[PDB]
């Protein structure tokens, strides 16, 4: 079905954001894994899989709307050297994505693409949830201290 | 454990190949899906997941060997406009990867990194398997004709 | 138990026929498999296993009758280059075997070896069944056309 | 996929070895069976089926590598007249096959056909296992004496 | 089957390494157990059992190859007085074994003993895995501090 | 808890005996296995595991009693060249161990270490049981003759 | 049955020791419980129940031996004010009981009351086990520090 051109560009810009989040969350998960920090490996791997699934939703909507998914442009990953710096790059990436999402949702709404808009509010709701996890971890590091925080990651939660 | 520097570069060059195969196989799967070609969507999606799992094996080996995984450089995707052109870009990508793998396996062997070498022979064995599927499909297109070939893709196999 | 010498030679001549049918049906099954023609791989592999089991019945009867099984002389395989030519070499091999069987059954009967005779009528009944499958396929190729025939082989029957 | 010509010849030379092992192990199994030596019939029949499955692996690899399987040339079977002579022909055949395999594995490795090479190391591992069984039986015949050895074969093991 | 003499010596040298690892890992497990450090007792006991099973693989290969297993020469155990010193003697023993293994694998390969070679790459892969556990523990001790590290060992993981 | 010094030395002398029994019973089991003598492999492997478990009981008692387990001194193994010679070295080792145990039990009793004493009477009871098996086998070899005895070992008991 | 008078007095002296251990372990369990230290409540409550069951064994043996159980004399409880002081009073009580037990076991043995003697070696074995737990806890308090030790007691082990 023929979509609005500027909705298709927002969808590609947003898909482009997911492509860096997938790679950055996946490499952080495996870095935490290699350090023995199992709980951090499991939560970050899951966030990686969520972004994978978001990228898949945009690829499919762009194709239905008769656009072309751009999987060729990868933005700049910010890895970090320690646990706290790694969790802050992630919080910062999420905060930018949420910002681009707010803008795209408002545009899709103004051109009456209500289905693309609802897709994006669902993805925004998942991003606000990752933002909540990252903020609480970063605070817990300050409150219990890094050595206590690292000790809490070596066994997995349920 | 400290790995050989040139083994760590081969592992990153190879990881870099998987990153384009993941994106190119995933976008081809979803293009076939949008066209109604369900069987082709299912096989190409599975190949995408295999490359995902290969990329994960290299990320973990590079980290143990004390190197840094490069998830920042994405090579050039070659998408294609029709079914046959899409399957040929995939066969060509696989044929190059197999070529780089043969070279890396030989080097890892000469520096006695037998575990990195065996990991790569396993991945090479999976790639030869994707090469076999792609070659047979491309031949079947010539033998039964494209309209018959497209008709065979609209329901999924088991 | 001491068998009739000429019955033991018919049994070896017939065993010799099964040894080429086993190899020719097995190589055709794997050729069809490599071409993507799964239904043809499954039926020809099964015919190969039937001939295997026939060869086993003759080996055991020749040994009871105090003869020596000849597994050393392999006749000339006629492979074929395409689907239709491959199925016609098979039909032709079966038609010759059935001819040698008719002759051996009549001889075993005239020397009163009724058990060797009944063994051979059972094997003849299986060969007439392979002849029926091969003839119907060769006719279906003419009636629906080769491209339609090849399309029907890519998924397996039940 | 196009294979190295000399790898395809080693694969055919090896397939040719399996074709005599299949026939020689199968006829020995049925000879032991006719003599009442059930345990020897069961182990030799199983070795026959293993060679069958090895021959199938080579036929499929040669076809993928774009060669032609040679199922037309059967080498010379060495049957034997008694139990010990029969088991020694088998040990001798296995010892030759292992020798040709060592040579082919080294060549496949030097042309970087690591998947054909690994296939052959797996088959070599099964052949070393048959070599172990045959050597132990031949020693047990000397240690307990032939009449005791024959008595041990009349019921099947588990 | 008659093996290469120098392969049989590498196999005995390597068996000799496993005999000290078995005793050193077993005594460390029981020392950690006596100190209340249950998680460390369980992981080190399991490593002890792996070495037991490796020693068993070499004993059986040397016997098939017609050599004699040397279970009479025990090298020098390095026990350690505290947790960190104990884990570093283990890391150091593993690093030496891996070094002797790399050398033996290359020799077995050059004499074409591909089955003894593959046995050793499998054992090398298990040793690289123990090396990974030991390195991560030694780093976690530095990152969370010894009192936090000791507190994490008093209950067992799953 | 602080143990008596001479009790801790008896416990180490005894642990030292178990370390040769473990290695001598394990190598005899695998030699019988390689010869085809399965029943003898299973019983001797089990005796090896019992000694393993005895060595573990002494290591743990010495540690509680505040001593140091000596796993560094391995005595002289007496392997043997044939079945009967191998079983007699085992009977002789057991007979010595039982002798050292009788002496240690009496000493532990005189210093009132009743728990170390009871541990040792339990281990003595297991050793008298291995002595019974070895004596009966050695007699059965004389009564039925070696060729009959070897024939009885080729299948496993229950 | 009429017992030896001095065996009956040792049995009452020992029963008298269990009566203080029951009360001291039970009050310590409930004190740890009230402080939130659940793991310490569970282990000390179980030790209390073991002493209960020991007191029951002595009451029954004294009655069979025709003596009178003395449940009227309670010795002096040493409670303690903090966690470490409480665990040391317990270790000290156990160490005295073990001392009286060693003496009684030797006397019962010299008058040939082998059944009363074996009853007491079983109880001694349980007391050495409580001694092991108490010593390891007291060391863990020094090694991980009291605040880490108290944090580890707030959830129960399995
Ligand atoms: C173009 C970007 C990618 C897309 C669109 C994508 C999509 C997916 C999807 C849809 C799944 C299945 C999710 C589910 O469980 O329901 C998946 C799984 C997975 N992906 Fe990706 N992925 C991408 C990139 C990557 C990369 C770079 C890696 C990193 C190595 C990766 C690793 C994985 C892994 C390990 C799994 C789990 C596979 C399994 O065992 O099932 N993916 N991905
Ligand atoms: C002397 C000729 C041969 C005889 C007498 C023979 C006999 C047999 C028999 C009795 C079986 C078991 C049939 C059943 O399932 O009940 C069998 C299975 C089989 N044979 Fe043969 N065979 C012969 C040659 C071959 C050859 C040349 C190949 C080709 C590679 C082959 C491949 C197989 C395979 C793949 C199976 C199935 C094995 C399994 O997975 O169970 N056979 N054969
Ligand atoms: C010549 C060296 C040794 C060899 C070849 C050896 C081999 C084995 C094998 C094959 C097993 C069974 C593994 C399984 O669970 O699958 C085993 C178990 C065991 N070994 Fe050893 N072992 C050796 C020395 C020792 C020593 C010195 C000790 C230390 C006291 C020991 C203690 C044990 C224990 C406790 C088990 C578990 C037994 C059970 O409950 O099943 N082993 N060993
Ligand atoms: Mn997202
Ligand atoms: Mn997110
Ligand atoms: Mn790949
Ligand atoms: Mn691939
Ligand atoms: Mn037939
Ligand atoms: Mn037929
Ligand atoms: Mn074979
Ligand atoms: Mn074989
Ligand atoms: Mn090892
Ligand atoms: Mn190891
Ligand atoms: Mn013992
Ligand atoms: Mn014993
Ligand atoms: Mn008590
Ligand atoms: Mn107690």
């Amino acid at each position: 079905m023929k979509g609005d051109t500027k909705v298709i560009n927002y969808l590609n810009k947003l898909l482009g954001n997911e492509l860096v989040a997938i790679n950055q969350y996946f490499l952080h998960a495996r870095m935490f894994k290699n350090w023995g920090l199992k709980r951090l490996n499991d939560v970050e791997y899951h966030e990686s899989i969520d972004e994978m699934k978001h990228a898949d939703r945009y690829i499919e909507r762009i194709l239905f709307l008769e656009g072309l998914p751009n999987l060729q442009d990868l933005g700049k990953l910010n890895i970090g050297e320690d646990v706290e710096e790694m969790l802050r790059s992630d919080l910062a990436l999420e905060l930018d994505g949420a910002k681009n999402l707010r803008e795209a949702i408002g545009y899709a709404d103004s051109v009456h693409d209500y289905v693309s808009r609802d897709m994006m509010i669902e993805i925004l709701r998942d991003e606000e949830g990752h933002i909540d996890w990252l903020e609480t971890e970063l605070d817990l590091i300050q409150k219990m201290g890094l050595q206590n925080y690292l000790q809490a990651q070596i066994r997995e939660e349920g």
